[PDB]
């Protein structure tokens, strides 16, 4: 029988890299999404039309909200009702954008920039085990993250939160066999938004290449991590940065 | 004219240390509480009988909420409508429970008030600080054990990560401004008024800098050094208070 | 066609097991040793009989000394020697022994001996290695419990401290020629020869994840993953394979 | 009586502040120097006329070598025959140049220098400290706030402060019942090499977040004076970057 992952934030970018990637290797998907249902079906296509009935998709806002316990449990919920198990979840799904400390309201920043990157997580994860082989976590967490980048308070605050809980999940689950690990990027695929002239500004700071990773090889070190050649690793976060996080001002 | 300081949850223990000695050194101070109303106010009227008009308290619950910002600004407005001025912020209040993975506070709850004491509030008290502005300084009560963390305890782990993070973000955005921000990370100081003797000595004797708890005296000291001029260039740090606890392998 | 590695003591335990699953991968192997020279040959029988010429050794002492740069270069030589190329290095060769603080090798032999296998041997390795320079990189045999040492082992500390810094240094300097430089940190892996089987057990309960040391198969696996194609964008990183102990409070 | 301290590489620079910074806080001082012997005497010279026989001076090579042990043991000797007492040590003296990884010291000689001075020494004069105490001891390392952040080429540099890092940890858990503590202080651009233009001064100034401007050696010594304080009597294993944010900055 095929093991089952869930992936969040899996309709574009580096999420769908590491959702193509696991379901290479042999899993059955759930494609998360919250705006990107066009992408996330179109995901699903491309996959069940290489193996019928591996793929399927489950929307979600992750923003912190009295309802978002609720929608973490039906996205667990949602890998055991098509496929009958869940092995691996990836918390990918992620809000970024700066938050000036100095002059959206900032309550609603908190939640989203927050409840993305760290309680929507915490919530998965607690609502993972309790509904338990290789089972295991993987956090996208960020390589930057003592170097932060400035005016991004609350979103550096966030991936602090998520190895926090990457740590304190691993030494918690651990006993019920389920390995918490994460991989961080440093300059990985830019915004869609951002010009090319402040792309290349960003690309030519990395050591190992002068260029950003692609979303495959950040795929790479979590198909690694869910792998039976990480069977020993647990609260470990692998940086795919090209050098970019040992490089002084 | 005297500097003026506010500390959060400064109405008991490594708070109340923290305010007493700010105040020894020539502070005024806000002592924000929440529920410890009959204390804080015990605690001011001792300061104010020592100097005049050197002590206000504020009531403030910091869970996270849509008026949290409000509530956080409002402490900040507080030293300004006392003191006239606002020189440093001790983030001190912090909630402090198990919230276990696995299986009558709703989950919701348990968010809003361990990430909301220990992260949010003092993000939003750091803007509400840094929008109101000389030796202007901030620190965070952090954690020496937060990569070594007590089991259950994630959500309180994940905020002391955020005020990491918070630490050193605010650090680096606030230096043009000439505010530093810095932490203090016990390891076992004042244990919980409820735990069994028992207990504290297990925990005690795991301390290899005499087999003890810091005493609140011994924290508060650390954020004096960081407030003062001997401290100036100072600013990103985390200094731990801790006896050489983290050090210690399982 | 086959690319080739160096492997520093791998005669025994992990450094054979990395030799191992390097060859099982398709590498030519130049297996170092220092005193286990029966055992070293008769591995590199083994994997020349399963594939013949892809398997030399190589003796050399990696105590510090005036000879050690020449040594190491000559560990780098006989990889070129025999295989043409020197595609992989893994410093994994490591002596381990306690040095007390406070009171029959001299001082002096101590510190040759752990810092110039933890530390030294493996920076003149890698000065060898990219002098005498596809997919190129140097794995560091590291220590997931640097941070919470042994009582007692305040050189050995030291020298996988250092390692880490060479680490880190190394891949900064060397990215530009396409060499990656990465580290593998175990924490309980195989337990010394001469350790009595209660106090084994002692350290197999302390980890969290199943209660037992890592096999030598598991950490080569760390190694293999680095040195592959899944890792191209990864440089100055350490991987800890330790179960979750470096987690585990006192 | 008067607690004493041993300051390696006290003559110049930060060594110097750190050891005028000590006798004006009431210690007596021994003043290590290798080369620097003309202004190691003229600062015992001054402290002594400032409270007579509290300052000494003494010569050593902290080149890591088959003699370097002894050497290390008669710093901390020449401490106790001054004084009667040795309070506080503090590892301050470093070499410090380019050792490129890629093309007239030898490889052994950087290595003995680098590795030597900035961790070995260290270690030795750990030991000898130690041995002899077998009351406010400790011992304070001055480390590196950019050991994670290595400049190009300063490889060798770079291990001896990582492995003065370990050295700081491993004996503070290993003295802390001894009742010695042992801490860090982790400069990030504080007094600039005598030679460097000012142009290049201000490059690196203009990369620090708190004032665009180097610590002063009085910066980094008012972080020793606080560690070896009773305000940091549970303080052990702790390394305080003075920095003013620069490990903050990324690339
Ligand atoms: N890209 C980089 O250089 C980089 C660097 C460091 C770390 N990382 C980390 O790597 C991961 C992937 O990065 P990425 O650039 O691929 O991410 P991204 O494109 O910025 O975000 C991935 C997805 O997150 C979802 N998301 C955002 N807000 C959400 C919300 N309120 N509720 C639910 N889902 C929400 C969105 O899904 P919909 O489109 O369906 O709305 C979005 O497509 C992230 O965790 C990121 O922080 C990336
Ligand atoms: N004690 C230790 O061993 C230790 C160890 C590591 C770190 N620290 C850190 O050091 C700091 C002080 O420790 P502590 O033991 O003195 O703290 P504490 O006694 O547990 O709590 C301090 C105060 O926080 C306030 N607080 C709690 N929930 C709040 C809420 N919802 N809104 C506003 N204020 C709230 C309470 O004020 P009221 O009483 O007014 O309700 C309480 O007296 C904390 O940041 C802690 O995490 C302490
Ligand atoms: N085992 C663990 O639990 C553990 C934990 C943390 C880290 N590690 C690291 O992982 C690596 C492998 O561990 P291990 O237990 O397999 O190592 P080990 O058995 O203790 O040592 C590996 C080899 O190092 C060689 N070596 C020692 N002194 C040498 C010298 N002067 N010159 C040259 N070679 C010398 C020896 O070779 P000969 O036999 O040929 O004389 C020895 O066989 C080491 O770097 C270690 O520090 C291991
Ligand atoms: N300056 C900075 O920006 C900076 C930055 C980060 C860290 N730090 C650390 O802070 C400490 C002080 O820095 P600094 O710039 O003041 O130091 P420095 O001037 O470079 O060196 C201080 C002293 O070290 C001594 N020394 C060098 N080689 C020696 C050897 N072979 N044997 C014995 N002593 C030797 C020299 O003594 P003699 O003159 O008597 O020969 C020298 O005056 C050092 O540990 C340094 O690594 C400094
Ligand atoms: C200030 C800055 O951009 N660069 C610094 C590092 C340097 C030099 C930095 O902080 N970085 C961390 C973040 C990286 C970019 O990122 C993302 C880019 C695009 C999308 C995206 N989505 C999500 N959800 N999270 C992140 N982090 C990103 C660049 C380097
Ligand atoms: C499981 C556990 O306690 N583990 C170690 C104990 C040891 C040794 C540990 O992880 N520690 C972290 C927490 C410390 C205790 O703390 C507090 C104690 C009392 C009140 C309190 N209030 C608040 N707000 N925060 C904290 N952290 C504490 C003990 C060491
Ligand atoms: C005091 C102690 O061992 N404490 C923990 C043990 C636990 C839990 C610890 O610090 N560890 C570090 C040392 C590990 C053992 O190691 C080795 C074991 C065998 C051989 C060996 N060779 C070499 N070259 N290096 C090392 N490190 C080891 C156990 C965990
Ligand atoms: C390449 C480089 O210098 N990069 C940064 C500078 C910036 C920003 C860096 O890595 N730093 C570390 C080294 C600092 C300079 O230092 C010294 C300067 C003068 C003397 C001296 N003596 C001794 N013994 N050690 C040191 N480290 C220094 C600059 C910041």
């Amino acid at each position: 029988e095929a093991p089952a992952a869930v992936v969040t934030g899996a309709a574009k970018r580096i999420g769908r890299a590491i959702a193509v990637k696991l379901h290479q290797t042999g899993y059955r998907v759930v494609i998360h999404y919250h705006n990107s249902a066009e992408a996330a079906v179109s995901l699903a296509d491309e996959l069940n039309k290489e193996r019928s009935n591996t793929a399927v998709v489950c929307q979600a806002d992750l923003t912190n909200s009295n309802v978002l316990p609720a929608s973490c449990e039906e996205i667990i919920n949602s890998c055991f009702r098509a496929f009958g198990r869940c092995d691996v979840l990836v918390n990918n799904a992620s809000a970024f954008y700066p938050t000036p400390l100095v002059q959206k309201t900032v309550e609603t920043q908190v939640a989203e920039l927050i409840g993305t990157n760290a309680i929507a997580p915490f919530l998965l994860t607690m609502s993972f085990a309790q509904r338990q082989s290789n089972l295991s976590i993987v956090n996208l967490c960020d390589a930057m993250v003592d170097q932060p980048c400035m005016a991004f308070s609350l979103y550096n605050m966030g991936k602090h939160a998520l190895v926090g809980l990457t740590q304190s999940a691993a030494l918690e689950l651990a006993p019920y066999g389920i390995r918490v690990n994460g991989v961080a990027p440093g300059v990985s695929l830019l915004p869609v938004a951002m010009g090319e002239e402040e792309k290349d500004k960003w690309r030519r700071k990395v050591p190992l290449g002068r260029r950003e990773a692609s979303a495959e090889q950040i795929a790479d070190a979590v198909i690694f991590l869910v792998s039976g050649s990480a069977q020993y690793i647990t609260g470990s976060i692998i940086k795919v940065d090209g050098g970019l996080s040992l490089v002084h001002a």
